[PDB]
């Protein structure tokens, strides 16, 4: 369906466009193309891409109106599918995950990058279940020349944002990142998410902020990772932990099955 490549089935859709799995009917490479049709910047930021825990960018193709994305196929699916509605999955692998997401995470973030729209849809796995982040349709950059810039524009998915994100005029890009880092743990190891938004208007979000962790989804969860959510999940982005004091958490280095 493209020069050596057959588009064979939908892998799924983001906000705009479609991804399709493509195999070579010569070499049988499976990769994953996007077809859309700002994107410009979308393809800038691929090309910086070069680490084991975000998906690759292979090259792009304009064919009249359609782009092609070629990046990099994650054959174990979504983080997503990995989530057990109401229970979670095993904490040593939700910790193991955790661990991929912040490599990741840590990554962007030194090349200036913000993703802006984590969550378990944009978590892909490859056939060993290494966690790769993928989508870079939000994506940004918030520093250049070593200045740190401020971000304006609301985006992303409102369980998964900052509440910063809802309130300030400007804010910055690192701990809207690290508190929807937090929200997927909570995803990870409860089977679901704490609130709709992170709003003063939202009862579970007044309820979390009043540290009501004998409700749901918080009782779920073991008091070693809980206290780490305590960390992350805090309503001042500069009171917020890091992500250098995240990689010194009790949980996030205990050994686990
Ligand atoms: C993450 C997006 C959102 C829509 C579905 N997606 C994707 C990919 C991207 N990009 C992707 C990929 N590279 N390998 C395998 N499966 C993929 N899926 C489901």
């Amino acid at each position: 369906f493209v020069e050596d490549w057959d588009l064979v089935q939908t892998l799924g859709e983001g906000a705009y466009g479609e991804v399709q799995l493509a195999v070579n009917r010569v070499t049988e490479e499976a990769v994953a193309v996007k077809i859309v049709d700002n994107i410009k910047k979308e393809i800038c930021i691929l090309k910086m891409l070069n680490h084991e825990n975000v998906i690759k960018f292979y090259g792009h193709r304009r064919e009249g109106n359609i782009q092609y994305l070629f990046m990099e196929l994650a054959s174990g699916g979504s983080l997503f599918d990995r989530i057990e509605p109401d229970i979670g999955m095993p904490e040593p692998d939700a910790q193991r995950f955790f661990h991929q997401l912040m490599a990741g995470v840590v990554y962007l973030h030194g090349i200036g990058i913000t993703h802006r729209d984590i969550k378990p849809h944009n978590l892909l796995l490859d056939e060993r279940d290494n966690l790769k982040i993928a989508d870079y349709s939000l994506a940004t950059v918030f520093r250049y020349n070593n200045r740190e810039r401020l971000l304006n524009k609301m985006c992303g998915t409102l369980p998964y944002v900052a509440p910063e994100l809802l309130k300030r005029r400007e804010f910055h890009a690192e701990p809207v990142d690290v508190w929807s880092c937090g929200i997927v743990l909570t995803a990870m190891l409860a089977g679901e998410l704490p609130w709709d938004q992170p709003s003063d208007s939202c009862q579970e979000y007044s309820d979390w902020k009043e540290k009501k962790t004998y409700l749901n989804p918080w009782k779920k969860i073991d008091s070693a990772p809980l206290a780490l959510l305590h960390k992350i999940l805090v309503e001042n982005p500069s009171a917020r932990i890091t992500i250098p004091d995240i990689k010194k958490d009790r949980w996030y280095n205990k050994p686990l099955k």
